């Protein structure tokens, strides 16, 4: 209440859970605060799986981007005549088309599984719709939603078989089981529908303090069609992701693994600080133009979803490289400033660094 | 308490006479909350009588017109131009916003019939009409101007700009003489017109996706025009003949404003917490597919439908039942023995029961 | 009674010094449901006196700057770089939201006058402006940082921060203003992909003995292209008249920057009622899609109209030779539509021998 922007690990609803995981919701952006009425119409979810587990045939009224925080896995994808698996591994996002059937196994015999969705409802703003082929128990089949009738006429069978075969949930499967689910699979290297990997092409932003990967639409066609960019951000233990704002970009910062706080520059002439500590499961927004500032505890990892990623520019207040506030004028910088020109240009070279430092 | 069937008496008669009518659905987020996102799509029905025309008015809202039934000259002016198009069953043409047009029914014994897509401009899901046709217990809009406007614009004195313009009927009966002269030079559509840029489609002059014994899918996505493209829409006519079934399919991410042409049937629709949502159809009717809805329709009579789908461009219609697109049969051998009960061997035999696709017997 | 006119006086003031101002008319949707489609545009007016500078500033608003009169140098910031503009009437350049950019008055004389429409990314509507001007009256956006923060960010002691850097338009000096001026391109001719573009650069698409209507557009220009919108700059001459004429699709955001006159809008509610309003600088009107419109000029006045929803929109006359819509109804119908004659609506249609723009 006294921070509308941070989202605490527990916020997120818990849908579905069993003995082998849980898919978790986060709270409605909107409903916080009036403040998100743009990220109305997305969502995020947690999906994690214990090891030799299956998300059974599922599909929902939501383009999903799926990005694998931890673990490997094998999503099977259903086109209506074809059908594609895919191997995943650490930092391996890909975009599931709403409508599309697909189910996820956790290969890996030991690790967790744990994948970050960013959901977009197609047919009411910010309304999952999932329907479950695996007609489980409290919750019958979307085929049991049919009528005796008709599930006859169209299968070309008698309603007693039917209701046996097809009507009479992550499920265990046998280790021989996830060896032919997989063996076959396509694994990631900026493709169309194949996965990849938010590491697999060098960090816009490298240093002794931190790494910044970013997939952007004018480096991937999935991400095109939404507009969006995803980024996996590490700040070193006790160090610091330098002031800067997004041009026109939102983001969704998730918290994958480490501690630290994050410092929001917010609100006429009320200019207000937004503090809030971070841990793992944790969600906060940066609206664009709010400048941010990112101090890590332990060794901090974060995946962001930018929305309005087309053209989206991020500027740095602090470092050498990307220092708009240093793009100034000499003259400009005296009138800004209470200090002198040669007293600015002097203290922004006191930072060597540049986009990461120490706390 | 099924908020996916709009009954005909869901129809208001914006305008009637004994030339013709013109009926406005109940806007569908009036319907339910579920229809936010329909917010800004209207749907329109033009009926009017052998020899009669709608005289010349533009409105605030791109249409897409599909002529049901009967034979129209739809005439279509530009600030600087003017361009006549004959049409028939299944021709469907974009009149974007501000279009001044007008529709004759040039047939001598049928009606005409047409289904319109409004997409209003101005403020969501709200048209306006322009008249150039005016009366006195209905001014048109060139009476919405002062006279001191009148004079300066047309350099004409008030007396014969009302006499001959204003003053001293949205359709009027027309004679033979006339409507032959309307008809003349006009075009009519084709083959290399169902991608046109310019000229009416029809829905039918290309080849159907699906086709067997018991029904027809026709389907024009923007892909296969350029007129679509811009609102991200798709037109599709279904035909379901007697004692016959659209088999169970959903869309992928396409929502669809389904109207009933000829024919009785009825759906079943699977919602939400799992619903059957169902009613019986008859001519008029309109019902919504959202978007992952597994719908059904079976045919009593010879039925046919026009769909509009929203959200048009990636729509894979995926079906759950026969040989072809049957997305159920494509789930890895192990996968079907633990999603179903049955056996995987089991699944594969019954999903190999019907030996149709798209449409089957009822 | 009129919900179309927004009198001069809607325009709120967000700040104000002996040096300019900033006005930001009130919100087109809070005047009335009728604009929703317009909820999530702004228009601001910057004026500012000889020899200013309105200090580095950026916005959560695409804002799209046109100058309506004065000589200025819009000195615009990228993440590394930094390019400058002296602009002159017409000039019409876009800032992305989130653009750092600072602008002067480079005239010794003449004020500075631009008309902005702002198109907020956040929330539909709602300005967030980002002063890097550190002052009390407006403390630095810097200020909202934690000490540790601020010591950690540029590496440097806190008294030498609060001392250099924290502690709107502003005076400055002929040298001062000079120095911007020295290496700053201009417009000419635009589709230019980033410097400013003229909206008299390209000939008028109407002229004529009694007005000129330019008008960049989409087709004509990348930078408009993305947000959808046009934008025209129409003069008419005293005691003439902008025949009646509708936008198919466009709905304009029309601001009267000199002159006197009237506008006729034609909308609703037995159905068509006419919308009236004296026109003013500053005075503000909406013409929505498909409402036919007429402005008449007491005095020689100029119009900068924002099209909003630009792309494949058709302005079509209802008076005139050219682009007269009515002129193309086949001649039977013209018979059978009004009560006239095809012969004598042929006429009275010849009678105006003027095209766009007419005398009264």
């Amino acid at each position: 209440q006294e921070n509308p922007f941070i989202f605490k690990s527990n916020r997120f609803q818990t849908l579905y859970e069993n003995e082998n995981g849980h898919i978790r919701l986060l709270q409605k952006f909107d409903k916080r605060s009036k403040i998100f009425e743009n990220l109305q119409n997305y969502r995020l979810l947690e999906y994690k799986s214990k090891p030799h587990t299956l998300f059974l045939p599922q599909y929902t009224d939501a383009d999903f981007i799926l990005v694998v925080l931890s673990g490997k896995a094998t999503l099977t994808v259903l086109k209506s005549n074809d059908r594609n698996s895919f191997n995943l591994e650490r930092g391996d996002a890909i975009k599931l088309p709403a409508g599309t059937i697909a189910y996820l196994a956790n290969r890996d015999d030991n690790e967790d599984l744990r994948v970050l969705d960013l959901a977009i409802p197609v047919n009411k703003p910010g309304q999952l719709q999932s329907f479950l082929l695996s007609g489980t128990q409290n919750q019958p089949s979307l085929l049991s939603g049919f009528s005796k009738n008709i599930l006859e006429a169209a299968f070309n069978t008698n309603y007693e078989e039917i209701e046996k075969v097809l009507l009479e949930v992550i499920v265990k499967v046998s280790r021989e089981q996830i060896e032919e689910l997989s063996k076959n699979a396509k694994s990631s290297s900026s493709s169309e529908s194949g996965p990849f990997n938010l590491r697999s092409r060098n960090p816009i932003y490298s240093n002794k303090f931190g790494k910044f990967f970013e997939i952007t639409p004018e480096k991937n066609q999935q991400l095109q069609d939404l507009d969006i960019f995803v980024n996996s951000v590490d700040i070193k233990e006790g160090s610091l992701l330098l002031p800067n704002y997004n041009s026109r970009a939102i983001v969704i910062v998730t918290v994958t693994e480490g501690k630290g706080d994050f410092e929001l520059v917010g609100q006429s002439k009320q200019v207000q600080l937004y503090r809030a500590k971070l841990s793992p499961g944790d969600v906060f927004v940066i609206p664009a133009g709010h400048p941010v500032a990112i101090n890590a505890s332990s060794d901090l990892n974060l995946i962001g979803f930018g929305i309005n990623a087309e053209n989206n520019e991020r500027n740095f207040l602090a470092g050498e490289e990307d220092n708009v506030i240093s793009q100034v004028e000499r003259p400009v910088k005296e009138l800004a400033f209470p200090g002198s020109s040669h007293e600015v240009d002097r203290l922004l070279k006191n930072q060597k660094q540049s986009y990461f430092a120490n706390a």
